[PDB]
């Protein structure tokens, strides 16, 4: 059961960045008011994609506008449409959500594990964090003692 | 408590890749001997080659450092290990772990090392020792001011 119990530790791990990112997020809303917060964002979010296990953390309004990246090759998708049906299920719905997809950063199609965890202030629902974060990682190593 | 959860996080991790390790020794002997170690050897290599582990070390019932996986420690082979958290892990037959600061070129940082016995029948043949990159989550704790 050794994959299972990586793979999990991997999200777990994640998730809990993620949701102290979003507590961090939302306080500096209620300090500060929605026009000064919204430039805070950008510097929680490098700190957060430091971590060996996060490829890219992207913030996104509640018209699906990508405000802020952590990776300068995708400067150009700020202030585009994010165009993506999980965000839309984050916003929506208020509730995180995960899946698996396949995307070649320039070595090849990598599995990367793709969470979503809506930013709420009094309840409401002010954005999402959308994180792509490195499982290949987990498979890699397991590959590699086969198991 | 951020801290305690990615710290506990970070050590489940390793143990539970220690606990493969241990199985796959032991299966090893089970099945061969020794004189099984160029197959403990391959092992050791492959499990540390994860991000988070520094050095896996194989030592014997009586305290001889068997294999290490860091080339820079093959002086290391045939001495006795002279390391009382392996003694323990030996004579108790149980896993144990500790904190040290260690210094392996760029200054002190903290290093969690985790001892874990093998058995084969029931009995104890010997210890892996493993030191691993626990400074990571501190670092990474510090930079997100947590």
């Amino acid at each position: 059961n050794l994959e299972k119990e990586l793979l999990d530790n991997f999200k777990k791990n994640i998730t809990q960045y993620a949701k102290q990112l979003e507590i961090s997020i939302e306080k500096v809303y209620d300090e500060k008011g929605s026009v000064n917060a919204q430039k805070d964002i950008q510097n929680l979010l490098s700190e957060y994609a430091n971590m060996q296990e996060i490829g890219e953390i992207r913030f996104i309004d509640k018209d699906q506008i990508i405000i802020a990246t952590t990776k300068q090759s995708n400067r150009s998708l700020i202030n585009q449409k994010a165009n993506d049906s999980s965000v839309q299920k984050a916003l929506s719905l208020g509730q995180s959500n995960d899946h698996l997809i396949l995307k070649d950063y320039g070595g090849g199609k990598d599995r990367v594990w793709v969470y979503n965890i809506p930013v709420k202030v009094d309840k409401k629902v002010i954005g999402n964090i959308y994180i792509e974060s490195k499982i290949n990682d987990v498979y890699n190593q397991l590959n590699n003692i086969n198991q």
